[PDB]
């Protein structure tokens, strides 16, 4: 049983990267600075401060993955508060919070928000002529 | 890299049960009603409405586990807003949100709050004379790095 | 890990993969986007190909169902650079016995950096993009240099 929810024109974007993937995330943000500047940005750990020092964008801070930030992101997705997830997780290194990694991606699938796990997916999303449009999405009907 | 934090005398307790374990959790609540009435209670899914109908205890409702309730609980644990976790998960059925289940237990371990994963451990915790007093707990010093 | 590039052709090879309770969701999506999908190469796993041929006029390569090896067929072709796009509606509310195949397929789509969608909103962003029917240059691991370092 489905219902609908409205993703707004101006979006709340979560930016999450594993250690060997933080330089890949910062290069992506740099290439799309004017596209990100009017949306709201959040990031786990110190990635936000790295983005801030290199580009000037404001990024709200959350806990690092190992300390709980992935669950912070996931809780907000399910409350309808985060609209997009860019999650450059590391497929070539084992992390102790892998349960948190898979739980967060599970919820981004359940709640049907645009979610990219690599560069080319993130390009298709952020460069799309619809990224700045409101979006009506099908979601589970919790009641 | 450890520091300290104080759990208040009035604890914010999270009550979480999988489907076939719901009955055991409500029996535990009914056995310990006079103790639990002095604490703040939250529960995932409909479990809060079950408790309130059978005891009159006040229970703040959160999303069910499959829809993200375990991660709401984990987020508050890491923020220092939940002080105790009673998690009656089911060891004899497989659930689709198993990563969420293990992720909540990992964080409760990281942030070193009292946590019960079965009936006898829950009785030991809530029956402790220390349970309704302030409790100093060791925690990771995140404000370091 | 050093990077190189490869180019996904204008006509894409798209893998269409869905768990039992998500099959109807995938066919809804295929139905809406049929005028675009007729211009690309399509493969699907298990009974999903029957469903698509029956309900549309699209032609699909049959691959094995997920539990019998189909996810590893798709993964193999991804790593060989033969599959360009992955539409993978897996079920986050039901446990499956081939969950390791499911996670290994998503792991490889991440290493080899191909467009991948796990839900409707992400699938629409990809297929509707004005770039979808043009060559796409993507950054990929440099396998020969990676091998050279392991010796």
């Amino acid at each position: 049983e489905l219902t609908t929810r409205t993703l707004p024109a101006r979006k709340h974007i979560a930016l999450v990267a594993h250690d060997h993937c933080k330089q890949m995330l910062i290069n992506w943000v740099k290439r799309h600075q004017p596209l990100l500047e009017q949306h709201a940005l959040s990031a786990t750990g110190t990635t936000g401060n790295l983005i801030e020092r290199e580009t000037g964008l404001n990024v709200n801070a959350m806990l690092s993955g190992p300390m709980g930030g992935d669950q912070q992101v996931g809780a907000q997705i399910s409350e309808g508060k985060i609209d997009v997830l860019i999650f450059f997780w590391d497929p070539l290194n084992a992390v102790p919070h892998d349960p948190d990694v898979k739980a967060l991606l599970r919820l981004a699938t359940v709640w049907n928000i645009p979610v990219a796990t690599n560069l080319v997916t993130a390009d298709f999303i952020i460069q799309s002529p619809q990224f700045n449009d409101p979006v009506e999405i099908l979601i589970p009907d919790y009641q």
